[PDB]
């Protein structure tokens, strides 16, 4: 009993990242979804979960120390519905998973030798 908010589940961008973004999503939405699924279509702000997604914003807010120099990513968090409190901890859980991790492996096995 709990559908989506429709608020701001905008998919596609240009219609050409989203396929880079829908890989992505519907891989992480879907090994999520072993642990914390959703009502249908899970999806906060304007999907941010793509390696080359997330990457983009913060390079474009000119990288994670700015974001933080000017306490925003406790808001744009929310924007993808990456850090929203203490929900922090069961989405960067999930997020962690092997399931999860494994999937976005294949796109780039490469980081995984890199180690934690």
């Amino acid at each position: 009993q709990s559908l989506n908010p429709a608020l701001q589940e905008k998919i596609s961008t240009e219609l050409n990242n989203k396929q880079y973004e829908l890989f992505m999503k519907s891989l992480i939405e879907n090994c999520k979804k072993r642990n914390m699924p959703l009502q249908s279509i899970p999806e906060i702000g304007n999907r941010k979960i793509n390696l080359f997604y997330l990457y983009m914003l913060v390079q474009k807010f000119g990288g994670a120390d700015q974001v933080t120099r000017t306490q925003q990513w406790s808001m744009v968090a929310q924007r993808l519905q990456i850090s929203d409190y203490q929900q922090l901890e069961s989405i960067y859980f999930r997020i962690l998973l092997p399931y999860e991790r494994h999937m976005i492996s294949q796109e780039g096995i490469k980081e995984t030798q890199a180690k934690r």
